[PDB]
């Protein structure tokens, strides 16, 4: 199908019917077109918040955005329409799919982590937080082995529909304080992704916010007395008695994985965000310093 005098052969990616894979006749290449329907004055607020971010970011490990189109298919010069299309680079697959067929080799999991931390270093330098890091939002170009961070729909600079969001990659601070978003929150998610790349399975797979904390507390130790006293006053009684009970450490959740990868992960998956490595700190670590020239 057609969309304006540039994009031809629109084919979906499904059951959604809002994401397409068309070809640009002016460039003679494949592109991924995403549609955003506008009704709610908050849906316009989220669309405006996203466009400003995606048009400002240009990095080798970030999904490059080509154009922002209107309902007819004409480009936007930069509102109050009905539908807005977004043209992005087209990527082969996404890490969610890659993990579906099983764990990556320690050489591929390390390479993708380096590219994820390089991409995170760029967005955090521009004071932008991804706010939704998960394997589905990390796109893979299998032949060049290139990871590219995409889907900045939840991204913010510096509460509704919480059911449709995955809590599996949320930090303990984010589960206690959902209103505050920091650079450290993106780092915990990056750690959870690296552990999923090595094992194939989700490290902390919780149904809700409370169950997510219960699973994190079983493996991640609370070192600071400030965080420990806060938990005794916030997390419920059934989770409170469970943390003093014996459980599996992080090294037992990663069987067959080398101590170099586990000790690097133990520095990122810290309960307190103060002890946590940043994107710059993680890239300068001996486990990641080997990829830079
Ligand atoms: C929730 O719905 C979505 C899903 C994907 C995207 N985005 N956003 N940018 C993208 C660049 N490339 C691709 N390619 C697909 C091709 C098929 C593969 N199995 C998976 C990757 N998809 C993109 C946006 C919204």
């Amino acid at each position: 199908f057609d969309l304006g005098s540039r994009y031809m052969d629109l084919k979906p990616l499904g059951g959604n019917g809002l994401v397409f894979s068309a070809v640009d006749n002016d460039c003679d290449k494949r592109v991924a077109i995403k549609k955003i329907v506008l009704t709610d004055p908050q849906s316009v607020k989220h669309a405006l918040r996203e466009i400003k971010i995606i048009r400002r970011l240009d990095h080798d490990n970030i999904v490059k955005v080509f154009e922002i189109l209107g309902p007819s298919g004409s480009q936007l010069t930069d509102t109050e329409l009905n539908s807005v299309y977004i043209v992005q680079e087209y990527m082969e697959t996404d890490l969610a799919n890659v993990l579906e067929q099983g764990p990556l080799l320690e050489e591929h999991a390390r390479l993708f982590m380096y590219q994820l931390l390089r991409g995170l270093k760029y967005i955090h330098s521009a004071n932008v937080l991804h706010r939704d890091l998960k394997p589905a939002n990390l796109f893979i170009n299998t032949e060049d082995l290139v990871l590219k961070i995409g889907d900045f729909g939840l991204a913010r600079i510096m509460h509704l529909s919480e059911g449709l969001v995955t809590k599996w990659y949320r930090s303990p601070r984010l589960l206690l304080s959902p209103n505050n978003y920091t650079k450290a929150i993106d780092m915990w998610a990056a750690g959870c992704i690296f552990a999923e790349m090595l094992t194939g399975k989700t490290l902390f797979a919780g149904a809700h916010e409370l169950e997510q904390m219960q699973l994190i507390l079983e493996s991640i130790p609370v070192v600071h007395e400030e965080d420990r006293q806060e938990l005794l006053s916030v997390i419920p009684v059934y989770i409170r008695n469970d943390m003093t009970e014996p459980h599996k450490p992080l090294t037992q959740l990663l069987p067959g994985i080398s101590r170099e990868a586990v000790d690097f992960l133990e520095q990122i998956l810290t309960f307190s965000p103060m002890d946590r490595l940043t994107a710059e700190e993680a890239l300068s670590h001996p486990y990641m310093s080997i990829y830079s020239f």
